[PDB]
C-alpha cells in the first residue's frame, strides 16, 4: 500500500527550523529531493540525510537497493512519518 | 492526487499477447519499467515505448522533462488507464 508522510527537513549548517514536507512512502529519494526544494526554496546539488546512530545518505541507487538494483524509496530505508532528514548542497 | 492505473504492454517482436500491469501515476518511468519486468517474467537493459501517431520513449529523465530538470512519472507524460505500452529489450 502506498500512503503520505510528513518529514521534518533540517537545512545543514544554515541555524534555521526544521521545514515540514508533505511525502509519499512510494516517492523515489529523487521525488522526495524535489518537494524538499519546491517546500524549502519557496537535486543533483543537494544530499539528504537521516539519522535512525550512523548517519545515513539516502540515494535512488546505492549499495543497499533491492538487489539489477531496484530504485529506493523512503519505503525501501524504513522512513516513517514524522523521521528528520538533513538537507546539504555541494 | 495519486492513483492506480493499468497498462497494456506489448513485448516487441515476440509475437505474444498484450500483457496488463498494475502502476501508480506517481511512479517514476524506472518503477513503472520495474513493475513491468516482475509481471513480464514473472531496467538499464530495457527500452519503454508509448504511441499516443508518433512513438515516444518513456524515460525518467528525457529533453520534455519538466524544466535542473524534474523526473518523468506516467503522469507527467498523461499515460491514462487503458494505454497500451511497448517493451523491447537491448
Ligand atoms: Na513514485
Amino acid at each position: 500500500e502506498y500512503a503520505p508522510l510528513t518529514v521534518s527537513v533540517i537545512v545543514q549548517d544554515e541555524g534555521v527550523d526544521a521545514i515540514p514536507v508533505k511525502v509519499l512512502n512510494c516517492d523515489t529519494i529523487s521525488q522526495v529531493k524535489e518537494k524538499i526544494i519546491d517546500q524549502v526554496y519557496r537535486p543533483d546539488s543537494v544530499v539528504l540525510e537521516w539519522r535512525p546512530s550512523t548517519a545515513q545518505i539516502l540515494s535512488d541507487l546505492d549499495l543497499t537497493s533491492q538487489r539489477w538494483k531496484r530504485v529506493n524509496t523512503l519505503m525501501h530505508y524504513n522512513v516513517r512519518d514524522g523521521a528528520t532528514l538533513i538537507l546539504s548542497k555541494v
